[PDB]
């Protein structure tokens, strides 16, 4: 059972309010990352570690890791860093066919930022 | 063979000179994280992941991962950081049943802080 | 299938244009880590997982995560951090046997630095 995913953008800031799109890519073997969206998906049950590490040149930063929960019927928050220029952070999150990762970033106005999940432990039932 | 767990704060800065106490706990299914105590108490021998973000809001920051060795029967600290406002590690620690790992700070007094952990190999004999 | 290590170095900035030879090993009974030259050996093809945290005390710091493809027989930077202090990241990157994988930095002449990789998904053929 193999699910991973470790791509960036080689930029300082992207744009806010919307899923970081990072373009460069490490590594994606089972075509599991959305490089159109910035959006991971699930197609693997099981307990995923996710790890980022984010530069940004914007003021009042904002990091959040984002999941939709498919079963559910709704996205919300799972992760939040907040006035952190380099955000680092790393988690681990269950998720179920059809969820959804992806990292979003707000701030206002006036370096390579990565993004990296794998499969730790699948769900056996 | 399972163990993980993810746990954050939503703090600036915890108590100092004691174990930092994740109250927010983003995965636990083992339960092998002690939220009382916020040390990781170790059921399944092998090589261990940990990795932690930290922020904090004192002077001379001391970021600690303590180890408890249960056969060695005394306590040390496994990884240090020194002076850092936002320290982040990572580390693989090998474990045996009864081992402890968990965090701490020293500071003087005057944001998601992350601490997860999970098996990586476990032992084979 | 094991292949890991994790190593540190205590000091505040080491010597640049050169691998980081960490001294401190919190992991390595694979001895796929050099401790001579900082260079991690790759003898389990697969996808690797590494994640390091490093603290400079230069200007115009300049992190890089060095991959020495065996097979097209050429050393390029997979990884690149710039005029960061206190430097994170990780990255899944697959390897081959011979492959080699080390950290560097560059900067002007004017606290655990670690440095961590493992093995996540080996090669089925
Ligand atoms: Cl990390």
């Amino acid at each position: 059972y193999r699910s991973a995913f470790s791509v960036g953008l080689e930029t300082y800031v992207t744009i806010p309010n919307m899923p970081i799109r990072f373009t460069k890519i490490f590594y994606n073997q089972q075509n599991h990352y959305d490089g159109s969206t910035g959006k991971f998906h699930c197609n693997i049950p099981g307990l995923y570690y996710f790890a980022y590490h984010i530069t940004v040149y914007m003021k009042d930063v904002k990091v959040s890791l984002f999941k939709k929960d498919k079963a559910m019927l709704f996205t919300y928050a799972a992760y939040q860093e907040n006035n952190v220029d380099q955000a680092s952070g790393s988690v681990l999150l269950h998720l179920e066919v059809g969820d959804q990762v992806w990292l979003q970033v707000y701030g206002e106005g006036e370096n390579d930022s990565t993004f990296t999940g794998f499969l730790l432990y699948h769900d056996t039932n």
